[PDB]
């Protein structure tokens, strides 16, 4: 395993429009040694809103839900929103 | 662990200028279910060349090495090159 490849694991939301960055276009990542944020690239798909009854998350319900998707614009998620299903 | 975050692990080269995409600006990634390539964003740091005696890699030597770094431009790594150390 000479000069082995460097894995980077980053954490997204699953959706019908693919993996989404958060609304602030900053993704949590982990190298072999560290946890840090990386700014999403401009035009990456990002979560704008999540559209379920707030109490469902308080009850930690493990069910898919309606969400809206935008694109990253200079470190913030921008609309106009598109519909998607998130889980 | 309700609607758990979706991890994506992608594989880079370590360097003194940070994690590098390959010269073709296409990164191997793994979701919880699949292996696939993702195109690097424009202006991501990428490996242009590796500057060691070819036989060293044939001998699978696990040593750091001089490399040159560029930036992704429309799916290919572009110069001008900057020096870095890779491992």
């Amino acid at each position: 395993d000479y000069t082995a490849y460097a894995p980077l694991t980053c954490y997204f939301t699953n959706s019908t429009l693919g993996l989404l960055a958060p609304p602030n276009c900053s993704v949590l990542c982990n190298s072999t040694t560290t946890w840090f944020n990386e700014t999403s690239p401009n035009n990456a798909s990002c979560l704008l809103t999540v559209d379920f009854l707030t109490q469902d998350a308080i009850l930690q319900e493990n069910q898919p839900y309606n969400c809206s998707v935008g694109h990253c614009d200079n470190g913030t998620c921008a609309g106009p929103p598109r519909h998607a299903q998130c889980w």
